């Protein structure tokens, strides 16, 4: 995330804005783009201004079973097509992506509310996705050998282990619908993604640019539509055995039981409650930056922001006082303005939500020292009364408050102390959650130390959180199960097969001689 | 040959017989949890807000 | 002097027996299943570092006794290259079972051949037995490797066989943990096996001989043959039936080595000389890198190829830490090796405290400033005369990195300290060498701490500790220190061959020729 | 002779245009980011395999323009070591993609400077690209390797750096394509180099430096250095800057380079000889089989490393195969590379013809049956005059793998063919030889493909086809045929040094010493 980003045209936004609304968001089914049989749709709101965006077709369990059958259908011609060929195809998606990154850019600013200096590098990013699992095609059936001595030989391979249901959040539409079909892909599997409905613009934009790329149809397909309606039909349906699911824990319950009627493999990354562990002997200034950073970019909207922050007593008054006054000058404004750090949460609907903690937490004891309501102007004066704009809070509180204990996904920090390492950990591992971690300190044992004991699928060490596309990236506890990126992605896109043959005559049991 | 079994190597079924895998390291990636641990070796860039 | 009915938990009455079995009988080869002389019937004597008297005689071998050596491992080879690795595996365990039930013996003849305080031989001989246990356990592993299918068209899968006879030639120091780390994944991965151990130390291998003879291994797999480098050393590393040769000793040795096994184009694992270097930083916990860097190149005697004799203090902490270091020398009880009290024994052999004086003489002459020890040791902590073994006194130099001293290994009780003003001249300096095998860093800088780790080059470095080794890990090192690694499913890329098998799942194309 | 308007999709002007550049143009050497001649301003020339007249002159290197070299990439290490992997990799997709655009270029210098029919070369090239663009996705993931975690106690982890600069030293018969094969490891592992290509075919390497240096690659990065092997070469291996070596020759200059490169024990990657057999059983696809044996000896020009040399056919079907093999060589359409007809070229040189000349004679005084060839070929397949070139006829005798010509590598378009009773005596004869590269097997039964597959000592089989490469496959031979592998990431071990990083995650215990 660079400290400056480049604007985009005022035309480009101009004709991004009517395309929105010329045309409804289409499914895509079998190759070509359809509204649902109903002729239905629904609406997408400007986080910024609360208008209409545009409209979306309203799909059901009828455009799902046709997308299910067209990706089941297809599955068996993609799932042979050549690695090396699969490989040229995201190449190609990954070039068109870049190509058509002001339009998503442009798209993904007004319908989720990101700030563009967050979305020029999630757009990067998914294009990324992309050019960095075709390298992995061409290795996707690759395994070990178990020779035992020179009588028998054992070797294991993987096959694409089938169609792919992929159900994907508000907050980073394309960022994360990529992440997941960009491996689903590669890997040989046919894919039906259902986009949330609060930003359902990018992947439809999305689908034109795989038709773009001309992928074979049915390889991939779209279904717009409400969670309710075309998400449980797709976890319902009996030619989808995969399903990648990234949002709240409770969907994860809900998707996990509709799940059990086939069996079906689920590859859930849920919430969190990340903490931010900074001890005194840290490096302050660059922990200052990090923790503001990580918990107030994404407007707080993403699964792995450090809600919660520890700090050692001893330094709790100065630097969380700073932190208070870095939050107080966040720049809270239009997300097309590429000064904003700050833009609006998704949907009046979730502010609602966020207000209610805020209103718990007051209720409950916690020490509000900053925001905790509407932001009525911008750091450029504009009204900003009609968006959903939150300020930037902080409180002090207590590791066991609701604030503390349940995810929140907006820009709401509490800060709680701890005496020494020993609580600091205690009171880290003390949550429902396990996603990330993140721990200040110079002591080199300590840090060690702690990044072993911390329950999370990912910690980071003296800085935010930066990825590296290899590593396996994950939760535990209730932050979901499996893992995605590079080779882990394969334990969940494919099947293990254990192949054996005697080198010579084997002993064969002798019965009904 | 009929089932004859080297147990180092991955055990379980796909379809209606089950998923994941038993046998050697393969038990591992389920029965653990995997961590990721990162850290840099130099001041690096974080980006500014609230500046 | 019968300082205690039992040392290291090993009765007195045990260790003048092993002593008075090591005057009585020869130590003989071990060659296809037998112990025999040279057939010229000459051997060659072996001192005790202590008093320097004659401990015993071993078979002086040449090129015949190699010869008929390695046409023993090779001819054993074809069928123990075949073996069940379970069966392997039950050889390695009763090794390790026999080396155990052994072990008294085992600790007082090298202590008493190497100079090493017994326990420590003790625990060595534990590490011995370790290593058998070990890599037992990889035996059944040892063919595994890859597969990488090509869509539906081709399959190739790769796998790794036995690559053939080990001639394992080892140093004097420390006797059976050196070979012992060399034959046990040979054997364990299905290769035969010719030992050719220090002239200096010969006792303990011909021991183990008699061990692996007791564990019934079959005649041939493993051979010993006694004897000078030049003599059965070279003999071994020329012979066209041993493809494969370790190498534990000197650098300089190395040399001679490789260029004698070009003849064959040999597979070589060397694991050659050191001048690994002790960083410590000013924020470091100093007391213990006191403890860690006074125990890292004082104990063994100073005969450890993983000793940090370069010391590189942080200035602002250089007269306060050096000064600690020189006190905690001084402090160090020299005595005999079957003397509990003792922490520094003997040097091995009267001409390498002769080469150890010569680089103290070289250190004075340059300038260093010498500021504890230098000279032979007179009295032991008891007030015994040592005139008469290979003693030193535990030595320290306040020095520059571009000395001799600094920059030539002298393995023995003798440390060189240096200051640097930076983490940058620090590792400069660390660096500075025609060597890279450990290298050990004191700091609770985390960043600074793995910076220095991935930077200084070195095969093995450790962070805020002595050296406390881990089996499964690549050991080796780099520079003038040697190539290859040895542990775990490392030691198999020396001890085995990769194949990689190809074969297509439906008819190719075959281009066309004379069609 | 103007063949046709077209060649492997190259027009003829483009030929000839390439032909009068080498005339005109001296191939240089490229040091330290510049083109430079010899010191002394000597050269040597190039013969044009097909009329043995003077194609161009390449600059005659020695030990100071090695020297210089040396130095170059020792400078440049420093740097290029520490460059970003995604940068490396975007220079080697640079290089990929700049090779492509000079593909039409650099097939027909080769074919000219080396002999091998064009359409060959023009897919050499297209290799020589894969192989930069296939190591580029490689060059992220050069420092990765594991963690050994002990309980709560210890961190051990492994990393891999940077081995150094790479002394790189290839064959005449594919230079773009052999000399790649290194070079783009090489650099993506954050290596520098030096090039020393054979002095028979020079042309090509020049020309890969200027596409190197339009890829703008740091300088110093590569260097090139033509020449003599024991001038230019015999330099390269003795310098003390350049600690790794890649050597793809014959086994003798493997043992050569061995000797000297021990001075400063260097690590050596040599891929050398080989003498790989095929078997052919009764009950295989014998026609797939008939044009594989037949592909796999005679196709470029029959010097091919992985040549399968040696026929082994079962008994009760001998006579009718090998008749058959024997017809389709008497088929077999030798002529001009540039005449797109042409299925055998000429060899290197004259002096390589009159070495297979001499192991065809030694092959009859040996009692070996000659069914066909065996001589110059005076005449193309169009009735051209082709006494001026170095052109043999293909080859194929019956014989006995005790043989000197079954034994040893002819490296040109003669074919052994030899009778097995079974199974076991296949395998045995098919072993039974110094080398142990590729091997080839023709049978339909599963078990005995495995198990023979298990059996053979080579580094690669293949079941049921000719030489079919998957890159990330561990490539390289066993006994007299080299050491190491090249592929992915067994290229890794050769190109990088491992290092063991541990740290304790809680106070431990140092022995206390001195106190
Ligand atoms: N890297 C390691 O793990 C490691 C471990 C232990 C000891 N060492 C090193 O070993 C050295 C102690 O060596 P040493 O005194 O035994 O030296 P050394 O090299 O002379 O002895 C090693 C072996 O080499 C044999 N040898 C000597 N000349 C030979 C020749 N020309 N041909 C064949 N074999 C020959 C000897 O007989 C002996 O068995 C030190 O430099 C120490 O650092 C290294
Ligand atoms: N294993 C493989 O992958 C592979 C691939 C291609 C060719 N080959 C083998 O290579 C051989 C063809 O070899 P060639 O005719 O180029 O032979 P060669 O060994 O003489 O030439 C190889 C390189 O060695 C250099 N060289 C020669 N003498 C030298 C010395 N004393 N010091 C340093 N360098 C020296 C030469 O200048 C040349 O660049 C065949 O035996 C073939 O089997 C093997
Ligand atoms: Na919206
Ligand atoms: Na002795
Ligand atoms: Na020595
Ligand atoms: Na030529
Ligand atoms: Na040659």
């Amino acid at each position: 995330y660079a400290d400056r980003v480049a604007g985009i045209s005022w035309e480009t936004i101009e004709e991004v804005r009517r395309r929105l609304k010329e045309r409804p968001a289409l499914h895509f089914i079998a190759g070509e783009f359809v509204p649902s049989e109903s002729g239905e749709t629904f609406p997408s709101l400007d986080p910024a201004t609360n208008e209409v965006l545009g409209v979306a077709a309203r799909g059901g369990e009828r455009e799902v079973d046709r997308a299910a059958k067209a990706a089941h259908e297809a599955f068996q011609r993609w799932s042979r097509t050549k690695a090396k060929e699969r490989k040229r195809y995201l190449l190609r998606i990954a070039e068109l992506i870049e190509k058509h990154a002001d339009e998503l850019a442009v798209m993904e600013c007004l319908d989720a509310g990101q700030v563009l200096r967050i979305v020029r590098a999630q757009v990067a990013r998914a294009a990324e996705n992309f050019a960095f699992y075709a390298e992995y095609a061409e290795h996707a059936m690759e395994d070990r050998t178990f020779p035992v001595d020179r009588d028998w030989l054992y070797y294991t391979v993987r096959v694409p282990a089938g169609p792919v249901g992929i159900i994907t959040p508000w907050n980073a539409p394309l960022m994360l619908s990529t992440w997941r079909i960009a491996p689903a892909l590669a890997f040989g599997n046919t894919v039906v993604l259902k986009p949330a409905e609060w930003s359902p613009f990018t992947a439809t934009k999305l689908a034109e640019i795989l038709k773009e790329a001309d992928l074979p149809p049915g390889v991939f397909n779209l279904v717009q539509g409400f969670g309710e309606e075309a998400g449980a039909a797709l976890v319902a349906h009996p030619l989808v055995p995969l399903l990648t699911l990234t949002g709240e824990t409770e969907t994860g319950k809900i998707v996990m039981r509709n799940a059990a009627d086939h069996l079906k493999r689920l590859s859930p990354e849920l919430g969190g409650k990340s903490p931010a562990l900074v001890f005194a002997d840290a490096d302050l200034e660059r922990a200052l930056d990090a923790v503001v950073f990580q918990i107030f970019s994404f407007n707080g909207e993403r699964c792995t922001a450090s809600s919660r922050l520890l700090v050692e007593e001893k330094i709790f008054e100065d630097f969380v006082g700073k932190v208070v006054e870095r939050a107080r000058a966040i720049r809270v404004g239009h997300p097309l303005d590429p000064e904003t750090e700050v833009g609006p949460l998704i949907h009046p609907e979730h502010l609602q939500r966020v207000l209610g903690y805020v209103e718990a937490g007051k209720r409950e004891g916690a020490r509000l020292l900053v925001g905790g309501e509407r932001a009525k102007t911008s750091f450029r004066g504009e009204d900003l009364s009609r968006g959903n704009y939150l300020l930037p809070t902080v409180f002090v509180g207590e590791n066991h408050m609701k604030i503390a204990q349940e995810e929140i996904f907006g820009p709401v920090l509490v800060a709680i102390p701890f005496k020494d390492e020993e609580e600091a950990l205690r009171k880290a591992n003390d949550t429902k959650y396990g996603l990330a971690a993140y721990v200040f300190t110079r002591d080199l044992e300590r840090a060690h130390r702690l990044a072993l004991e911390l329950e999370a699928g990912m910690v980071y060490l003296n800085s935010h959180n930066v990825r590296h596309l290899p590593t396996p990236f994950g939760g535990v506890k209730g932050s979901g199960d499996r893992r995605e990126g590079g080779t882990y992605a394969l334990d969940f896109y494919t099947d293990l097969k254990t192949i054996a043959l005697p080198l010579r005559p084997p002993h064969v049991p002798k019965f009904g001689k």
